[PDB]
């Protein structure tokens, strides 16, 4: 049931990343294209981030969804650790709005209604990984999203340290969605400590190309206090996705 690095022929790098590159590759018995993501003890161990990672990789193997990238296994060798991981073909969405600069509500309101949904099965799988970026979305073949797997990202209520729960999901949402069609994050800032501040204030502007129709859900995401943000179900039913959504 486990491996070795023997079966696997390495590609293209795919990304440099935290404690480690991401390889294109293929698994030689099979000719089964992956993505080989490696982490090394030592650097993990530095950080200490050996029982987290373990807990959160446990969980993910059995996770199954379109919009969460698949984990078929792991194992190490002396130095370092080694992810099987579901090969994205069109890169990330980041680079995607990189390239575009800035997202149209049909796309927008599609990839939120792809997370949402995600999100939902997350919840329900009593799982927590709270922060989404969008270098960390992957995009499949057929463009539908990939959840794989950094103070811009973060609620008021985890920044400030205070006791948060499923409803940080909305937040990042929120976020996501004022990022995708701007092309900035709301509370992007030059600082740290500004970008800080204005999480703990929601301090945000639209631009005048928003809609109202954005506007009033990204307002209502964008809530301090967690208890008044919407379910995800509302999310999903919410007038501006069902409009827009595909
Ligand atoms: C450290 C870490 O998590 N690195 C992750 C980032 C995304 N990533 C991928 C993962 Cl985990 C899986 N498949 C991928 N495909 C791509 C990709 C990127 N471009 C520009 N084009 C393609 C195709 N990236 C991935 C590796």
């Amino acid at each position: 049931r486990q491996w070795a690095l023997e079966d696997f022929e390495i590609g293209r790098p795919l990304g440099k990343g935290k404690f480690g590159n991401v390889y294109l590759a293929r698994e030689k018995q099979s000719k089964f294209i992956l993505a080989l993501k490696v982490l090394f003890k030592a650097q993990l161990e530095k950080a200490g981030v050996e029982h987290q990672l373990r807990r959160e990789v446990e969980i993910q193997s059995h996770l199954r969804h379109p919009n969460i990238l698949r984990l078929y296994g792991y194992f190490h060798d002396a130095t370092r650790v080694y992810l099987i991981l579901e090969y994205a073909p069109l890169g990330t969405v980041y680079r995607e709005l990189q390239k575009l600069s800035k997202f149209d509500e049909q796309r927008t309101a599609t990839y939120i209604t792809e997370l949402a949904n995600a999100l939902s099965y997350c919840h329900s799988k009593r799982v927590i990984h709270r922060d989404i970026k969008p270098e960390n979305l992957l995009l499949g073949s057929a463009g539908e999203l990939k959840i794989a797997d950094t103070l811009d990202y973060l609620p008021p209520e985890m920044i400030e340290g205070r006791m948060h729960d499923e409803k940080v999901d909305l937040w990042s949402l929120g976020v996501l969605c004022y990022e995708f069609l701007v092309g900035k994050p709301p509370f992007e800032a030059n600082t740290y400590q500004e970008t800080y501040k204005r999480i703990s204030r929601v301090e945000f502007t639209f631009p005048d190309f928003v809609t109202e129709g954005a506007r009033d859900l990204i307002s209502r995401l964008l809530k301090h206090n967690p208890s008044q943000r919407p379910m995800l179900r509302e999310v999903l039913e919410h007038p501006w996705i069902t409009a827009n959504s595909s």
